[PDB]
């Protein structure tokens, strides 16, 4: 303590007396004197630092600032940090001697201003340090230096999670709204803020709402159910509080669900997949030149059990690269035509293994268990020594290794997993080496054609299938329960940002608690993309738009939620009845006609009792197996029928589609009589908008963003104007077969020229750039840049048009708005986290009186609710007397944290910076009222209270663009403001940077123009 020296400062900091006291300590130093003493250039130079420290002469020698004392412990620290900072200015002085700054001054007026902050940073850091400790229960007496780095990964994680609450909160406001008026119109479930009604909002898009009715969050009269407020909100409000506060404690004692509602989630994760054969969009049937082998995978069989089948061993994500690696690792096969179409082969390959892994472990002993072995027997054999095969090695071994993991050696858990992965690759190469065998086949299109041929063959392709077992998801916690709901209401781009943080926090703590929710998150992601990849493309298919719009208009007439097998049996009774009576020829069914109810009998649950019948005998001849296999069959054919209803409705909308049909034409239609051949085979086929319009994938998915009419605007005119001849006139078409691959091909090989980097990269360039020519990439006259750069500029120009045409720019902008808002939302949740460190820190120094705690309020600092009960009714820290609040606020106002209510965090609604970002308006209502550069500035100024948050956000935001443009990481260190002037400030980001020769790259410029246009636009 130390603990005191902070307390002294606050009394002064609030009272505006440190500034005078800081200024006077500088006059005594004495600051003016030194520069005359050494300033004019430092000597010959010379310019040797050694000559300093004159300062000791300056301060020793102050002269000595008198004898030590009498200032007492407290004022010596001000002189101590000033000497520290005056060294810093003198540390800056000699940055001129080696450059091209100038050299000039440290005028007193400036120095105090810089110094005031260092003092303010000094005490605020310690306050939050005591705050950070107390908040989480940490002990100052014994604290590890490990226990921090194990805490930095939770404190780091908590922000990505808290924002996951904020983004979900947004997704429910898109489908719900206040029943009756309030001061602030955006509901805050997890507030908790539990209330009436609330009530529904426009009944579309029906993607979210099917989820929200699937879980019983709506009584399909569309009146929010009781479970919504009793569970969903009441859990999230508890779980969101566990995070904001640091709560280590048992899970609110017991919690819902009683595992009957865990199943409500799991059934959702099942019924968002498609039949093993709804899915040939992978174009498995094209395997074509092979193979029965797919057929071989199905035949082996497996069963469900109480526990421990494929549970302990690593999740698939970890064997994904090596199964991916081995096909690539072999050179047996050669590079495909650019993918695009290379992917289609790979995606089938990845999919197959995902199932192959799943089969092998659920496998029961097969036949006599020979020859080659069931996969576990062989795993167990590797783990055991010779003659010790069998027994429960896997169940025990993982547990042994958690005990091994528990001890602290952080590679223990990981070592076991790496042992299983490697065995699988060994298990796969011996038994299924052929599987990766490749002809491969025609490169593309011609490879296509076929893919096409199966299509329009309504009669069977005949398409192959992979026997699809069914999923065993499990939710052990309540924490794994809402995260699984939250992902069922968010974007893939939003799930992926928290999934990769669940994973990144796993490797940091070396723990694996989060390993199951990852797999659930990795699960939900993959079921969405297949459904956006399978259904849209050549499924229902775009074509004959004017006609297809009619069909979906007909599809309008009552559909709601996913529906129980017995609930299906009651609803289609006469149809099931009539279908059974037409299958049983004996006049026994005459009795069975009327008494079919009761005599057969949520998810089936089928049986024939059969009782409540009295004529068993007449009824009896029918038998049992043949009837409970011919209803159970029937519901199999009237539960996929309503599943394809899910696809026609939902993903395809009559209103969604029209927007596509309208939007394209504005690009197509002529500006005069002229008949525009261009956009032929690009938007439409040969016939004329007659019409067929080819699927442009990036347009459909982004329709009804909504709205994107602000996003499409940045690309609307640039598309129409561009001379899109990419297919024509065969000058170009060959450009794709050879030129894009060839030019692209040439560079990477060149790319691989390093090593050596130092001057083979520099030297080789000069030889091809400047002298004669060399033919390393021999066919094209490599080097002879006159013949290459000219060659390059033609492949650059074609690609640049193709990103405009294919609406690819619709995605970068839609993902800039997600990425930019997220990394700003994290700061707002970081600021509220930092608030708890200040209030616990101040109280711990006795500077502030707190009464008690107000669980379920979340916010650390009181908002001025009307009128006079705001210090206790509205905050977590009840704060005692009002005077205790007014002191708290002045201290905060001492730093850059105002709680005043004039500006800028408690501004009405949406004026507030915090409200605009935390409710996620940058992505849902971009370009209105406030720019994006204006908001990035407002965030950082709010976080200017700590010196280590300096330029924190400006860099956090700009790594979004790190892949599309090359940043100027040395311009991110000066002091700048984006929104206020400085449109020519970037500079910060400069054009990409394509390849080893510093080839310009296409599109590098546009994105720089687009990334900027995004930041300043305001409508």
């Amino acid at each position: 303590k130390k603990d005191k020296i902070v307390k002294f400062f606050v009394e002064n900091i609030k009272n505006n007396s440190i500034k005078e006291k800081i200024e006077k300590i500088l006059a005594e130093f004495k600051i003016d004197e030194l520069i005359k003493k050494l300033e004019k250039e430092l000597k010959k130079g010379n310019c040797d630092t050694e000559i300093f420290g004159i300062f000791k002469k300056h301060y020793k020698v102050n002269f000595d600032s008198k004898k030590f004392s009498k200032k007492s412990d407290e004022e010596k620290e001000l002189y101590k940090i000033i000497y520290r900072y005056l060294k810093g200015r003198i540390e800056k002085i000699l940055v001129n001697e080696q450059k091209i700054e100038i050299e000039k001054i440290l005028n007193e007026s400036i120095l105090s201003e810089k110094i005031l902050k260092r003092v303010k940073q000094y005490t605020l850091e310690h306050i939050m340090y005591l705050g950070k400790l107390r908040h989480n229960d940490i002990d100052m007496t014994t604290v590890n230096t490990d226990d921090f780095s194990r805490l930095h990964a939770k404190e780091e994680l908590d922000l990505e999670l808290i924002t996951f609450f904020a983004s979900t909160n947004m997704e429910l406001n898109k489908i719900f709204s206040r029943e009756n008026i309030n001061n602030d119109e955006n509901i805050d479930f997890f507030g908790g803020d539990r209330e009436k009604n609330y009530v529904l909002d426009k009944k579309i898009l029906n993607s979210k709402i099917k989820i929200i009715r699937d879980l019983d969050f709506i009584d399909n009269k569309n009146n929010i159910t009781n479970n919504f407020i009793r569970k969903f909100t009441k859990i999230g409000t508890n779980e969101r509080n566990r995070i904001l506060h640091a709560i280590s404690k048992e899970r609110d004692l017991q919690g819902t669900q009683d595992d009957y509602n865990k199943v409500i989630n799991i059934i959702q994760n099942l019924k968002i997949s498609d039949e093993e054969v709804s899915k040939a969009l992978n174009l498995d049937v094209v395997f074509k030149d092979k193979k029965n082998i797919i057929t071989k995978i199905n035949d082996i069989k497996i069963s469900e059990e109480n526990n421990n089948d494929i549970k302990y061993l690593p999740s698939f994500s970890k064997v994904l690269p090596e199964i991916l690696n081995l096909y690539r690792n072999n050179p047996k096969n050669e590079p495909f035509d650019t993918i695009e179409t290379e992917k289609i082969v790979l995606n089938a390959l990845i999919y197959v293994n995902k199932e192959l892994y799943k089969k092998l472990i659920l496998e029961d002993d097969l036949e006599e268990n020979e020859s080659k072995n069931i996969f576990l027997q062989e795993l167990k054999k590797t783990l055991g020594n010779i003659d010790e095969i069998d027994e429960n090695i896997i169940e025990n071994y993982y547990k042994n290794a958690q005990i091994s993991a528990s001890k602290g050696n952080n590679k223990a858990i990981k070592k076991y997993q790496k042992k299983v992965i490697e065995c699988y690759i060994g298990y796969l190469r011996k038994n299924y080496e052929e599987l990766f065998d490749f002809s491969d086949f025609k490169m593309n299109i011609q490879e296509i054609k076929k893919q096409i041929k199966d299509i329009n063959d309504n009669k069977t392709y005949e398409r192959i299938t992979v026997k699809t077992s069914d999923k065993t998801i499990v939710i052990n916690d309540d924490f794994e329960y809402i995260i699984s709901i939250f992902a069922l209401l968010n974007s893939n781009a939003v799930i992926n940002k928290i999934r990769n943080r669940f994973f990144a926090t796993s490797v940091w703590l070396n723990t694996s608690e989060y390993q199951n929710i990852i797999d659930i998150l990795d699960e939900i992601m993959q079921l969405n993309t297949l459904r956006n990849e399978c259904i849209t493309e050549n499924w229902n298919l775009n074509l004959e738009e004017f006609i297809q719009k009619m069909k979906e208009i007909e599809k309008d007439f009552d559909d709601f939620k996913i529906q129980t097998k017995k609930e299906i049996f009651n609803n289609y009774y006469e149809d099931i009845k009539n279908n059974i009576l037409t299958e049983f020829k004996d006049d026994i069914n005459g009795c069975d006609v009327l008494e079919k109810k009761l005599e057969k009998i949520k998810f089936e649950i089928d049986k024939k009792s059969n009782i409540l019948q009295d004529e068993q005998r007449k009824l009896s001849n029918i038998n049992k197996k043949d009837l409970k296999k011919k209803v159970d069959q029937y519901i199999k054919d009237k539960d996929q029928e309503i599943k394809s209803k899910i696809l026609c409705r939902i993903i395809f909308n009559s209103d969604f589609l029209k927007k596509y049909k309208k939007e394209i034409d504005n690009l197509i239609e002529d500006m005069e009589s002229e008949n525009e051949n261009k956009f032929q085979e690009i938007y439409y086929p040969k016939e004329r908008k007659n019409e067929l319009y080819i699927y442009k994938k990036n347009l459909f998915l982004n329709i009804g963003n909504p709205n994107f009419d602000k996003i499409y605007g940045l690309i609307s005119n640039d598309i129409k104007m561009a001379d899109a001849k990419f297919l024509f006139n065969i000058d170009g078409k060959n450009i794709r077969k050879n030129k894009i691959s060839e030019i692209d091909a040439i560079l990477k090989n060149l790319n691989d020229k390093l090593n050596g980097y130092s001057k083979e990269y520099k030297e080789k360039y000069i030889k091809k750039l400047k002298e004669n020519d060399d033919f390393f990439a021999k066919n094209i006259q490599n080097k002879n840049y006159k013949s290459f750069e000219k060659d390059y500029n033609r492949v650059s120009e074609y690609k640049k048009i193709r990103d405009l045409v294919e609406f690819n720019y619709l995605n970068k902008i839609e993902s800039y708005l997600i990425d930019i808002n997220w990394k700003l939302a994290i700061q707002m949740a970081r600021f509220e986290r930092d608030m708890h460190y200040i209030v616990n820190g101040l109280r711990e120094l006795g500077i502030i009186k707190l009464s008690g705690y107000n669980t379920g309020i979340s916010r650390a600092y009181p908002k001025r609710n009307g009128s006079d009960g705001f210090y206790t009714t509205t905050a977590y820290y009840k704060f005692f007397d009002e005077e205790s609040y007014k002191k708290f606020e002045k201290i905060c106002y001492g730093f850059g944290i105002d709680l005043s209510e004039n500006s800028e965090i408690n501004k009405p609604e949406n004026e507030s910076i915090r409200n605009y970002i935390s409710h996620f308006y940058i992505v849902r209502n971009p370009f209105a009222d406030y720019s994006i550069a204006e908001q990035i500035d407002r965030v950082s100024n709010l976080l200017s209270y700590s010196t280590r948050y300096n330029n924190s956000t400006y860099a956090s935001v700009f790594e979004v663009f790190k892949k599309d443009v090359n940043l100027d990481y040395d311009e991110l260190k000066k002091k700048f403001k984006l929104i206020g002037n400085n449109d020519i400030l970037e500079r910060l980001m400069k054009p990409k940077k394509v390849s080893v020769l510093e080839l310009e790259s296409y599109n590098s410029d546009y994105i720089k123009n687009l990334i900027i246009e995004l930041l300043t636009k305001i409508e």
